[PDB]
């Protein structure tokens, strides 16, 4: 680690929270979602088209202003507080986030920009960006991914525009929160906003995958919406969630300066959708510069349905690695970072196969299985060996583990 961190021309005093690895710094600024012909970019464009064309189609729909080049550096106030996330909420753990320090971090979700954009008076906007999270390692997790956010506000008169005695209906009231609504909302209002959310997302999803796909709404919870849903798509026989969404917490919308609006919001994972839409097997492919992959996304128009042709799958080399955790100083995600650093994209997955306490010493023992498998070629036993030992050493030097091997 170190003393100061310097990012995009700015300086961050380091502290008890800071945990940014250099490997990750190097991805910042890369902006794949603004990269012409990259699948993430393509999805972004297609989503953008849907809203503009949905903005011409009907007098209802507003203009969504699009922000796809905001800096991923934000304050914990933006990323958490402004979205009502309690101080003790697990999503804040040092072990799950990349903190430049106590006050700044790499945003963990594009929702970190809602308050700012809404405070700026906006009513409908999209945000698209690289987000950052310390998580596990497998073909479906990567420390960096991309999200597309959408917020849409409604005025009273707009929401109830199409009815008889309309203006006698309201957005607000003071009842109690239930499973179906916030305390300061009318069920009349919540029902129409929720309908609008689902319909938009459904039309959109249907734009992207045609009238073929199986979706389902799932009731869930987020501190910044209520009610909230995850939308799942069935793919390869499994219900995968591809987005979060719901009716915006009114205190959020009020603290931004629009106490007269009711809104929905959603956040969708670009990679997660891309992998389903194009049958892309491993998240790592988004970052490889192999033409066998990238070329397949060069199309004349963003609607020219691409036919993703899987690359060959190469053989893996598997190596276990065990060791003793420092005396109460350790995070599983610490190790996964070290594996990202040393093994880079050579690593396909890391499983924590074994854990146990030694009676005599009270020390704890972790054993992990590392699957080395390169997306573009056969890995030689020799190269894996070297990498694996380097990992072994590094583990000891940096993580203060005792090489049990
Ligand atoms: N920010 C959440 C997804 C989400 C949920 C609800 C509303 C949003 O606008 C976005 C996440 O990253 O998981």
């Amino acid at each position: 680690p170190g003393s100061v961190v310097e990012l995009l021309g700015k300086s961050y005093p380091q502290d008890d929270h800071s945990n940014l690895t250099r490997k990750v710094l190097t991805r910042v600024g890369r902006n794949l979602h603004n990269q012409q012909h990259h699948p993430l970019w393509l999805i972004k464009e297609r989503v953008k088209e849907h809203f503009y064309k949905q903005y011409v189609g009907r007098f209802g729909t507003p203009l969504f202003s699009v922000y796809d080049n905001l800096s991923p550096v934000v304050t914990t106030w933006q990323n958490f507080d402004s979205l009502l996330i309690p101080a003790d909420h697990p999503s804040r753990k040092k072990g799950d986030n990349y903190y430049l320090n106590r006050t700044h971090m790499l945003r963990a979700h594009t929702s970190a920009h809602q308050w700012d954009l809404l405070h700026a008076g906006l009513d409908a906007f999209l945000v698209v960006g690289d987000v950052y999270r310390r998580d596990q390692i497998d073909s479906q997790h990567y420390p960096i991914f991309h999200q597309l956010e959408a917020v849409r506000l409604f005025s009273k008169h707009e929401l109830f525009a199409g009815i008889k005695d309309g203006e006698s209906l309201q957005l607000f009231e003071q009842s109690s929160r239930s499973a179906h609504k916030q305390e300061t909302h009318t069920m009349e209002a919540v029902k129409l906003v929720e309908f609008d959310l689902k319909q938009t997302l459904t039309r959109l999803m249907a734009h992207l995958f045609g009238d073929e796909l199986e979706i389902r709404w799932v009731d869930c919870y987020f501190p910044f919406t209520h009610p909230s849903f995850e939308m799942e798509i069935n793919f390869h026989g499994e219900w995968l969630e591809v987005l979060g969404c719901g009716v915006m917490e009114q205190q959020l919308v009020n603290s931004a300066g629009a106490q007269d609006r009711i809104g929905w919001a959603f956040g969708l994972g670009l990679e997660r959708l891309a992998m389903i839409l194009y049958d892309i097997p491993d998240i790592r492919l988004f970052w490889c510069e192999d033409e066998r992959f990238l070329k397949q996304f060069c199309v004349s128009n963003i609607n020219q349905k691409v036919k993703f042709q899987p690359l060959s799958k190469y053989p893996a080399v598997i190596n276990d690695i065990s060791f003793w955790l420092p005396s109460e100083n350790y995070a599983e995600n610490d190790f996964y970072d070290l594996v990202r650093t040393i093994g880079g994209d050579l690593v396909e997955k890391v499983d924590l196969i074994d854990k146990f306490v030694h009676p005599k010493t009270h020390k704890t023992s972790h054993c992990y299985r590392i699957t080395y498998r390169h997306m573009e070629r056969t890995l030689s036993q020799r190269e894996v060996r070297h990498i694996h030992q380097a990992l072994q050493e590094a583990a000891v030097q940096l993580l203060g583990v005792e090489g049990r091997f």
